[PDB]
């Protein structure tokens, strides 16, 4: 017997949310005495909304779609139910290891993996063909390509998202850098790779290879890509269905995807994704654990991919012929296997804010790449007291 209310806060976007609400309410098929109360909470509001509710014990959800960085964030302040030895964990070993690391805090499991992701370079196949160019493998080749795309088609080569710090990471990795050396507790973002990365992004916009905006970046990016204003953008699996809604990409066929470009030293893209957690103060714990088990089951992960092309965390699901043949999946899974894994620390998501501010000021010309990198590092040393 399961019964009662299970309130689920989902952060999925406008293209994803009808699918996730249907999946959530499908828990009631097998458990008709449970009432699933689906709520969609915008991504940028959800961390604060959950903390406010959990800290007040007031209108907190039973189950929270928890970003990979949010697990240690929320768990560090006691807001998540530990899951070890509960029915929430079924076939745990099925999950990709890097997925499983984000679920852990101080030797306890506080979430179950849902989707895994990384950033990639999406491109308009027809524009590149019309421009006579190949999909660029590096920043250097992207600049050459962008000039041909402007000269032959009038589009801009790249929409470079300028208001979300996560988009700095491919450039950092491509210049040979990283945020921190975790094993050695050393801040590394202000090494010369960080200077070079800020410089590359500024050059892409100044040279007119790319355009950007200081606000409303998600909408501006998607609108520029879908309208053919740009030929390329960096984005993740959560954009696929949104892009395919557009006249230009109905023909799933016109939507190309490739790795983010290499920089002067190498290439990399960050690992991201979503897990599912239970609020520590839930008044319907059995029903919530079962709900988490259901939402993370192989069946529901397979359905998510079939409807949205989001990537499963469960290895078995890749073997299901239907997942094994989705062309967005066949590209993204190897890219995810290569993606760079961050420190899963309480302060992890706070590492993004200094990048946000310094990247904005580099793009507007208020701050040099040199000063931006040093400022980022200074902010990290303040955030991480036992880092040098
Ligand atoms: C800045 C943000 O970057 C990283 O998060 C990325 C997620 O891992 C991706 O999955 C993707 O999230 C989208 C979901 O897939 C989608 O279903 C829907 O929820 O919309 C999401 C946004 O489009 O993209 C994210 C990057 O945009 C990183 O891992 C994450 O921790 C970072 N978030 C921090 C930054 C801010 C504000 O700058 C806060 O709002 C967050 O609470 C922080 O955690």
């Amino acid at each position: 017997e399961l019964s009662g209310t299970v309130t689920f806060w989902d952060t999925s976007n406008e293209a994803e949310k009808a699918t996730y609400q249907a999946l959530a309410e499908g828990f009631e098929k097998e458990h008709p005495k449970v009432d699933v109360k689906y709520v969609n909470v915008p991504f940028g509001e959800a961390n604060a909304k959950f903390k406010n509710a959990a800290g007040g014990n007031s209108g907190a959800p039973d189950v929270m779609r928890t970003e990979v960085a949010w697990v240690a964030d929320f768990a560090s302040i006691g807001y998540l139910a530990p899951l070890d030895g509960t029915p929430a964990l079924d076939d745990g070993s099925d999950h990709l290891p890097q997925a499983a690391a984000s679920t852990r805090y101080e030797g306890k499991t506080y979430a179950v993996p849902q989707v895994i992701d990384t950033l990639a370079l999406f491109y308009n196949k027809e524009l590149l063909t019309k421009a006579g160019v190949e999909v660029p493998g590096s920043v250097a080749e992207l600049k050459t390509a962008a000039a041909e795309i402007t000269e032959k088609t009038g589009a801009t080569g790249l929409y470079l998202r300028g208001d979300d710090p996560y988009w700095f990471l491919p450039y950092l990795y491509g210049e040979g850098g990283d945020l921190v050396d975790e094993k050695n507790k050393t801040v590394t973002v202000d090494d010369e790779a960080g200077v070079r990365a800020y410089r590359v992004i500024k050059d892409l916009v100044d040279s007119k290879a790319a355009i950007t905006d200081a606000s409303d970046g998600w909408n501006n990016m998607q609108n520029a890509f879908k309208s053919g204003k740009v030929a390329m953008m960096v984005n993740g699996p959560w954009a696929i269905e949104d892009v395919k809604a557009g006249a230009r990409f109905k023909d799933a066929g016109n939507l190309g995807v490739a790795p983010v470009p290499a920089g002067s030293a190498g290439q990399g893209s960050p690992q991201g994704g979503w897990n599912l957690s239970v609020y520590a103060g839930s008044k319907n714990l059995d029903a919530s654990y079962a709900f988490v088990k259901y939402m993370s089951s192989a069946k529901v992960q397979q359905q998510t991919t079939e409807k949205l092309s989001l990537l499963p965390t469960r290895t078995s699901v890749y073997e299901v012929p239907s997942v094994a043949d989705n062309e967005m999946v066949k590209f993204f899974k190897p890219a995810v296997d290569k993606a760079v894994e961050r420190p899963w620390i309480a302060e992890g998501n706070a590492l993004f804010e200094p990048i946000r501010l310094q990247m904005a000021n580099v793009l507007s010309g208020e701050t040099s790449p040199d000063e931006a990198a040093a400022n980022t590092g200074d902010a990290y040393r303040k955030l991480l007291k036992d880092y040098k």
